[PDB]
């Protein structure tokens, strides 16, 4: 388990590469996509991106953590 | 009890891992989830996340402290 | 009585642990709780939280001082 | 009378502890209390608070100077 | 007359203590007092306040220069 | 004529003390005076004020350069 | 695969020059193009631009990463 | 032609003193002049002003570059 | 081709002096020109301007890169 | 009284062992204790320390003279 | 008691091996630990280290005196 | 009058023991006392201290000459 | 146990070759690694390096003592 | 006239005791007096002080040459 | 193994010519390369340089030890 | 012409007493005069001062060479 | 190959006169050229300069080693 | 060609008196001239100055080598 001094969002996202996650993300000023729900499998997350790979259709998204609001897992968040 | 110089929000959240908490959180600009009420059991809280594990359905949320507004406990806040 | 150089909000809140206080707090952008009135007994206040313990129902709130607007006491503010 | 280099708002508020003052204060984003008029007797003012003690009902307010707009005295501002 | 390097607003306000001035001031976000016109006699002005003493009723205001918009004199601005 | 390194707004305003100027100024958030047109004779301009002396009625304004938008002269801008 | 300390958005965009990408981008304040969907082939991406070359019509866009919201790939994000 | 390290807006405006220019300028928050079109002859431009001298009526404007949006020339921009 | 450390927007704009470009630009707060489409030939681009020379009518615009949103080329972006 | 050649800070601090002193001390770069006010009774002061013994709670501090700013006595500085 | 010529910080720290001390230490430029409070029992202190042995968990720290700010004892500083 | 070779600050401060002086002093990095104005009667000044004895309240300060900026006398500086 | 005259940091680090240590180190000016936590087994420490050999993955670090802040042991610091 | 080897600032300041001088001085880190303009008559200047005696009000300043920036005379600098 | 008196950084770097090393280096004040990760094979290291020869592309870097922060080896640091 | 061993700044400034010079000087930390342009006639320059005598108004400046940045002559620098 | 006692940066730069080098250099405080990439052929390097002769355009730079950060060769560093 | 022991910057600048040079110089803390580009003909360079004589307008600059960053020649650096 990570200590206090490095338990940031990106480190935990990198500890759970392969967990079915649904990311609730909200882009500040839009008219067509004001709030988005990216469901899929986290393939890899850097400190400015969360590469989500939806297996239903195969579209590997590339989100930006700046607009992230909250990630809902389903099995076990390994911290 | 923590001294004055380190009694921040995250330290107290880390002192009460295992207390039934309902977090009232508000995302700044959304159309679908402007205000959310995350009820559950705090499993672990870093300095940029609060891993809430709802036991009713099993969805382990991963919130962001930036959008936090206030946490309502029910038993005893250990500070 | 505190000198000028350390008479901040949190220090006074820490000098009155146990006074019936009603905190008028306002969250910036919400649709459901735009303004809240947290009534109760101040149990302990750090520099980023005000643990209010309502004795009517037992829900020990944990507010954030950032959103604080003003605290109405009823007996004696000890400064 | 204070010199130029220390004639700030809080210093003058501390020079007039005991003057009937009506503070016109405005909280930025509220729906229920957008503008408030706190009338009473200034008991003590630090650099982040103005402890106003209304003698009509006895509720000793604790305002925040950040939201202050202007203070109307009635007898003599001692500067 | 002040040189260029110290001809700020507060210095001139301090050079004209005793001139009938009408201060047009505007508080950013209010519903009841969005724009105010404080008419009176400038008694003393520091670097964060302008103590205006209306002689019609005797209410010695204490404004904040941050919200100042413009001061209309009537006789002679001594700079 | 001023060099490049000191040709700011206030320096030029100080080079034309005595020119009939109409200052188009706009206060950010007001309900009664959102845009103002101060016509008159520039008596003296510091780095935070433009003392305009209207000769029609004699009211010597004292504007703030922060809210300035643009100054329309009529004879000759001496730079 | 990039380490943690250089896994930014632009580096990954530069690792996938030649992948069919649809960039969902949103310009903050517009009336005609508030949200745009730039579909095409990423030719080259610096740290302030993403040169997308649509092959349907031949218009080689030049976007700005500041307004980027999220990039949807279709085959394989190489990180 | 100016090098890269000093090819700013004001330098070019100073290289074309005497070219018929129409400056499209927009003041942020106004009710009466939200967008203005200053047509005329550029007499001299410092780093915080663009002295435009309309020859049709003789009103020598003095704009502020902060509110500038774009300048439409008609003959030749000398850079 | 430019390296990573100097591949900014202005450098590329300077590498393609002479390419038919249509710049989609948006001024933040306007009522008459909220979004503009400047079509023409890029003559020269500094780090705060993009001198576009429309050959249809001859009006050599002088835009500001701050308000730039995205540039659509038509032939070949040389990076 | 000490001569000129040995009247340093530490010598005088050693001549007044037993005087109620409030030391205003400031640590250069801190986020939690940027300025501290150590009130108490000076028990002994070497050339790199000032052992202050607060009698209110009994915590015998051990400050460092390097960070000292100024000592306020209350009765008589014996030099 | 030590004479004047050798009463430095390290000598006194070596005279009190075994006193419950809380060292308030501040590292100059950090983002995660800008100010630290090392509580424990001083086991041994050289001239460049203060081996603090916390008995609560058993982690024997090894601090550096360069970053020391001030040590708060609780029983008796033997000098 | 002192010769050139010994006319330092401390010597003159020692020649005027008993003159009402207001010392304008500035501590380098503070949040609460960045600039202080110590008014009083100079009782004695060594080469690292200026014992100022305010007679209004009786608090005999002990400043440090390192942080001194300038001393304003009122009657006669004897040099 | 080392005497006073040679009890420096490097000597003690050399007396404990083989103790599980977590070194909290902070590099002065970085954007990606401002604070690092090197956990492992100290293999050998000279006077300008601390060869830490993490056994989890096998990466034998080579730190620099200049940037060291503090070393947390876990079993016994032999001095 | 002084030779090259002793024509320092203090020597010239001592050659012009009695010349109306305005000293432009700047204290490094202040919030209230960042730049000061001491106007008056130079009474005597040592090698660490410039005793300026303003005759308008009678306050005989005592500046420090370390913070000096430049002295503007008005009649004749005798060197 | 080197003795204590010559176990510096450069000597050890010279004892491991031919070990795959990743040097984490940070240049103090840059906008484009604030932190760099030079991965490769150490060919030779003097006392002011570390000639790293990346075999992936063949670019033989020449770093400066002054900016070095820490070197991560992978096989065996021979000291 | 001076040899190599004595061709310093002050010697050349002393060889051109009487040349119209504009000294571009910059004081390190100021809010009102961060950069100054002293235009005039060099009357005499020692090794710590440059007595510039502006003939337009008669104010004989006395600059300090420490803050000098560069001197622009107009006729002939005699070296 | 140079021995240990003279293997400095300048000696090696002088051993490779004629190797295509790209010098990554960073000037401490600039607004226009904060980081520069000088690509070319090293013609000659003294102990305070590196005469780089770019053959693309013919501009023979003359850098300063003080601001050097790191030199990337491409063929063979001869040490 | 100069030997190693005297190949400094000033010696080479003195070997090329008469070469068209553009000196890129940067003054540390300025608001108006943070970076300057002095183009011209080097007339003579001592060890603390570089007398550049621009022939376009005739202003013979006198720079200071301390602020020098790098000199770009155009024909041949004779070393």
């Amino acid at each position: 388990m990570l200590p206090i001094e490095e338990s940031y969002i990106e480190n935990i996202l990198r500890l759970n590469r392969g967990k079915t996650a649904t990311i609730y993300m909200t882009f500040e000023n839009s008219k067509e996509w004001n709030s988005k729900i990216f469901r899929g499998v986290i393939e890899a997350a850097g400190r400015d991106h969360i590469i989500i790979s939806d297996p239903k259709t195969g579209t590997r998204y590339l989100l930006l953590t700046i607009y992230l609001d909250y990630i809902t897992f389903d099995e076990e968040i390994a911290y």
